This record gives structure tokens, sequence and C-alpha cells, in this order.
């Protein structure tokens, strides 16, 4: 368990301070093992400045060595803005800056808990997410006959319901998943194939995840158009329901919508908003996420359909949302963000999105007043987060 | 040796032709010896349509087998468009569709690889030839997605680099366009630029990706003009990993690593130049052979030997100038003519490859050059227009 800090500052080409600044940066890079990375880049704002980035990694929270580094740094003539992973508000929240920085989350994480066999199996699959690095191929799972049997039952069951209950984007993409990603009742699709297909449709990627991440970590991954997905399958004893995300939920629920460009933008938008957001704002985003990506409905003419991954992968949920006892409301993040919700029962309340581009715009407007030290932007050419000093 | 063909077509969701079409595709997938890939994707132009892409390779040119595929396919009720690598003009020119399809180029060299000319100073150096073989092999086996292998350069290799580096370094502040001076300290700080060290392509590629989305691929040697320029459409620069022979440090006709790293890389980290360079790439996608040649000439007179104007002064941004002491010391003098860059003018202009330029073109800015190149590209006869998708890193075809 480690605590990350990042220090930002800018300086102009031809500055009198650069010489000593650079020299200082060399000494700490060599003789301070808490420093993991120091880099400089062209400024996104002042076309004549350089942006600098100093990444530190400590074993304990609010390590005061950071202040020591800040002081020695600002002594060379620059003003430093420091972000940190912490419960305190001494510094604004840290965020992963590159898609490869999501590697830092890899080790940050019941019907069959009363089953040792199933428990050892879960342990083995989770090992793979634990060791996976950005850039690697996603290792393929040799699923057992039992596991494949469970997939088949869920698959065939949900397949009977999609055409009448799923939003049209889902019906649109599913045959492409069949034709390109090996979707079938007889075969559990591998994440590496799904990730390649998603990349080529909307730039989204998958990485395996051990289990539940914190809301901040998971949402931050979305900012890079990276979806964290489990590889294990639910226990065979209870096939038609599970309280947790298993591969059926990931692959039949989340993945198809990620191949729709407008949905893909919307999801990333939620991710961007989370980058560097305060804990209270993360919680608002997480709830918005629940009522859209997880349990959202779309409007299609005089009809209401499901796009939420938690609905699409649950026969009981799909056979519930259309009943009159379940309340429906137009999606509005100001209304949804504060709404309580059950995790162990069907939803009593669903929010209806008009269109994904509208949901994207609504979220962006919602997030616009989030307090953050930097303006966060995504650059599709560099595939990275741009950080602007305009606040 | 092989010739690529691409067949594509669309079909609407819910078409009753889909079942039979998929059945037909399964058949040729197993039984057609020349089929290399069949893929279906969401349409990027019609929200209710699917795009299908069939890729094929044939050992001979104008292979009449492709027509049978087109006939069979269109019997299933779709209208196919075919692109083909050929000196014939039956079909429009093939181009790589996805960034990873540049792997198809890995062995398409040509000259300045491990097959050297007899006047090459290292042609009868057996150590050097083995070294060029080794380094070429690395490019040969490199696949999109790999980290670029790091070369353990020898002390004689590092010595040659240092001679060139030190000689060039003195001239940069006075002779290079300001984008160079801006970026170079970052190359020193982030990519290991110094005279004691040859920078590794993987480090440069990471740096360029974060600056402008450009990346590096190691290349054996000279690619055909079409292949090289097509690579640019993806913001992919093919760069060599070998260094020139130690006997003649201040000159080489080949694009060795001193040329790539000291001439080409600094400008690619500038957003406007990087967009300009991609625009040239995009112009080449599906361009006729004749237009590829025109683009090549535009490239020569800009990316390789272009000048910028800064107030009353002329400076160099062309990689062939920045990496050559001789050339740097030539362009500023009145011994060479200077003209305003204009692709409609410059594209017909002749030029020597084995002497300094008698004529250089000045670009007002990389934004104007880009816009000029887009006008140029539009003047081509292309059967469709293309656009680049940075999210999918793919060329998208649009109807004309
Ligand atoms: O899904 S795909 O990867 O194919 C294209 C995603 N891309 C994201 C950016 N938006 C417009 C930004 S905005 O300025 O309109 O907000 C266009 C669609
Ligand atoms: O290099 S950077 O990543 O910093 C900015 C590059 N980016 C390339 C795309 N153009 C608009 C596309 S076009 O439709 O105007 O050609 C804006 C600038
Ligand atoms: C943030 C989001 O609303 C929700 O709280 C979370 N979802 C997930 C998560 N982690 C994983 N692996 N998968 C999720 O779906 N962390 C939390
Ligand atoms: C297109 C450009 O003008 C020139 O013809 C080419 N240059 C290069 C090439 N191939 C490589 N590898 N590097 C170049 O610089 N082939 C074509
Ligand atoms: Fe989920
Ligand atoms: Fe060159």
């Amino acid at each position: 368990q480690s605590y990350h800090s990042s220090i930002f500052f800018s300086i102009s080409k031809g500055s009198d301070k650069i010489g000593g600044l650079l020299e200082y940066l060399e000494i700490i890079k060599k003789h301070n093992i808490n420093i993991t990375r120091i880099e400089s880049r062209p400024s996104k704002t002042e076309k004549k400045d350089y942006d600098f980035f100093l990444d530190l990694e400590y074993p304990t929270e609010n390590n005061k060595e950071v202040e020591k580094v800040i002081k020695d740094l600002e002594e060379k003539g620059v003003k430093a803005t420091t972000l940190q992973e912490s419960s305190n508000q001494t510094y604004a929240p840290w965020f992963p800056r590159k898609i490869s920085d999501l590697d830092l989350f890899a080790n940050k994480v019941h019907p069959g808990a009363s089953d040792p066999v199933y428990r050892e199996r879960r342990r083995e699959i989770a090992k793979i997410a634990s060791t996976y690095k950005h850039g690697d191929e996603i290792p393929r799972i040799d699923y057992t006959e039992e596991e494949i049997k469970t997939w088949g039952v869920v698959y065939n069951r949900l397949k009977e319901l999609f055409p009448t209950n799923a939003c049209h984007q889902h019906a649109y993409i599913f045959p492409l998943l069949e034709q390109n990603c090996g979707y079938s009742p007889d075969n559990i699709p591998q994440l590496q194939d799904i990730s390649n297909f998603l990349q080529e449709c909307t730039g989204w990627r998958i990485r395996p995840v051990q289990g539940l991440l914190s809301a901040r970590d998971f949402l931050n991954g979305l900012a890079f158009r990276v979806f964290h997905a489990t590889q294990y399958i639910r226990h065979p004893s209870v096939p038609l329901y599970t309280p947790e995300p298993d591969c059926c939920h990931e692959l039949l629920g989340h993945v198809p919508l990620l191949a729709d460009p407008d949905f893909a933008d919307f999801s990333q938008e939620i991710g961007l908003a989370s980058i560097g957001a305060s804990d209270e704002d993360i919680q608002l985003l997480s709830t918005c996420y629940w009522f859209t990506v997880e349990f959202g409905l779309c409007k299609e003419g005089d009809t209401i359909r499901a796009y939420g991954a938690g609905i699409l992968s649950s026969t009981g949920e799909m056979e519930h949302f259309l009943t009159d006892k379940a309340k429906k409301l137009p999606f509005n993040p100001f209304d949804a963000c504060n709404t309580e919700y059950p995790i162990t029962t069907f939803q009593p309340l669903y929010y209806v999105a008009e269109s994904f581009q509208k949901a994207k715009e609504q979220m962006r407007q919602f997030a616009d007043s989030f307090k953050k030290p930097f303006s966060i932007r995504y650059n599709p050419y560099t595939q990275s987060i741009e950080i602007l000093d305009n606040k």
C-alpha cells in the first residue's frame, strides 16, 4: 500500500532559473528513491513555456518529506502545485496522468464463499489482473466446463429478452460481437479480443481487474477510455442472479454499449469529471454512474428500453423495469446525483436518458463547477489528459 | 512478393441478406487461399449500417481471382468496392486501413538496408555489414504494439554520433527555425540527447506520443514513397536505427539515426508541424501513382529541405538541412535561390539528391502549409475522401 503525490510547475524557455532547476532535479532523481518519475513537456497554454511533472511515492499517508521536496524545489524559483492521495484536504486530490499509470491500481481491491473450490478458482483468476501491465496482451482464461455451462444458461436466457427490452444500440452491436468476438452460448469471449474490437470502434480498451476498485480509481480509468473488467464467472448454484460484477455482467452488459460512439463519449465524460475531483464530487459521479451506465433506461418513441449494464445482464431486472410500480424520471444529474439506491434488490426508480450526447453534455455541465486546481481535458491525438493552469 | 486487395461493402441491420452473406463469408474464410482477413464494424457514416472489410493477398499483379470474389459476393446482394496494389488503374489504389496494418510494410525494402552500394564506405567492412544485418532484422520483426528494441551501441558507434552531434549543435541556434530551439532542451532532458549517448527510438516515440501523438517505427531502410507517406497519415514516422560508417562521419546519402534523431524528431514534437506532416500523409492515402510522386516532391521541399521565414531572416526546418553541416552552411548564403512554398508550384520542380539544394522553398507557417496541402490533396482525383479517426487510429472512407 503506497501513497502517490504529484508536483506540477511551469517555467519559461531562457529562464535564469533553468540551470539550477535542472541540476536540482538531477540530484533528487539519483538520491531520492521516493521519486519515481520526473518529466518535462511543452506547455498546452503558453507556447513558450515548459511544463514539469514530479511523481513521488511514499509508504505512509501525508508524508512530510513531500513538504521538504516542495520547499527545496520552490527555492530554485518556481511556484509548485502539489496533488496527493490523502484523506486530508491539505492538497487537492491526485490523479493518474497517463493510461499506463492505471497500473498503480492493480492491487487495490456470498453464494459460493461457502465453497473452497470456487474460492481457490477466484484466487487464481485474480492473480492475472494483479500482474497485468498496460501494453501486455490480456491473458486468456481456460474456462472449465462448469463455468462455460453457467455462461450458456445466462447467455441464452438474456438473449431471449434483449430484442424486446434492450435499447437499440445494444441490439445493433450484438451481432457484431457474435461475428467478431466469438460471442456464443458455447464460448466465453476473451477480454483481449473484446478490447481489440472496442479500440477499433470507439478507442475504448479493457483491462482485467481483480475485483471492486474504489469509485475514484474505477472512474479515473474511464477518463482514458479504459474499462476495468472482471474475468471470473458467478457461482454455478445461482445462475440467474449475482450481487457482484462477473464476466457475464461485463461482456453482456457493459461491453456492447461501449462500442457506440455517443455512449463511449458519455462514459469518458464521467471519467474526465472524476479526474482530480474531491471525494464528495466522486460520490456524486458514482451515483450518476449508477443511474445511467449501471441502471439507466432510454426512450425510444413511446417506448422505454434498458441500456444499463445491471439491467441487461439480469433477467429479473429486465422483467421489472417495465412494470408500473417502478418509477421512471427523465435523467437529470442534479436530481439523480443525490438519490439513494438499493444494491441487493430491484430498483424502485430509474432515470430515462433522451440520448447519449445529451447525457454527455448534462454531465459536463454538472461537473463544470467541480472545484479542482487544474482544468482537465482529453486530447484524442496524444491519447492523454491535458492539464491547464487557468483556474 | 505479394499484392494486396481490399474489398468493402455495407449492409443495413435487419437486412434479410445478412444470413446468406455471413454463410458466404464463412465459406471463403475457410476455402479461399488468398483471403487474409474478414472483419465487420459499425458504419461510421450510417448509424444503422454495418461495414464489412475483406483483405486479400495475391502473388501476382492484376490477379483475376479477385473478380470472381467480387462476382460471388455481389450475388449475395451487396455492392462491393475494390482497392488494389497495382500499376494498373482497374481499381483505385490500396492503402493500409488500421495503424497496425503498417506491419505489412516491414519487409518492403529496397535500398539502404543490409544491401549497400559499392561506393558505400562500409560496403566491404564485414563487422559493419553484420551490424547492418542485425539492426535491419530488428525492424523486420517489429510489430505494431511491441516496445522498440534498444540497441547496445558500440563505443565507435557512439563516437561517430558525438562527432555529428557536436558539429551540428553549434549551428542550431543561428541556423535552425525557432521550433527546433524550443524543443531541443526537452530532448536533452527527456530523451537522452547528448554527445555521449545515442538516444533509443522507444524513448523518442514515448516523448513524441505525449507531445503530438506521433510515434516511431523502426524501418529496415528506404520504403517506397507510397508506403512511407501512407505511414505519415497515421502519425507514424519510419526511422532507421543504424548509424553511418565511422570513416565518413560528416556525410551520408542514407537516412541513418543521426539524420532521424537530429533532423526529423525535433520538428515532429511541434503540434502545427505534426499536423502539417500528417496532412501530407493523408493526401497520399489512395492517391494515384502520379500524385504520390507530386507529394514526394512536396515532402522534399518541406519536411526534408524546407525553410521558414522569421522576420527579415531565413532559417531551416528541413531535416536534411538540420542533420547536415554542409547544408546548414549553404542555405543562408546567396548561393541558393529561395521561393515561397506553394504545392501547385513546387510539385513540378526538379532537385539533386547528391549535392546541396540550388533552390529552397520558404513556408510562412506550418498552419498555412497544412492548408495549402489540403487544397492540393483536394485537387487530386480520388474516388472517395478519407478522414483520420484518432480514437480508433483508423482511416475512414467517405463517399464523394
Ligand atoms: O466514438 S469515436 O471514438 O468513434 C469518436 C469520439 N469523438 C469524441 C469527441 N466528440 C466531439 C467532442 S465535442 O466538442 O462535440 O464535445 C466527437 C466524437
Ligand atoms: O499535435 S496536437 O495533439 O497537440 C494537436 C493536433 N490536432 C490535430 C487535429 N487538428 C484538427 C483536425 S482538422 O479537421 O482541422 O484537419 C487539431 C490539432
Ligand atoms: C464508481 C461506480 O459507480 C461503482 O461504485 C464502482 N463500480 C465498479 C468498481 N470496480 C470494478 N472493478 N467494477 C465496477 O463496476 N468500483 C466501484
Ligand atoms: C517520400 C520521400 O520524399 C522519400 O521519397 C522517401 N523517404 C523515405 C523513405 N523511406 C524511409 N524509410 N525514410 C525516408 O525518409 N521512402 C520515401
Ligand atoms: Fe457494472
Ligand atoms: Fe529524412
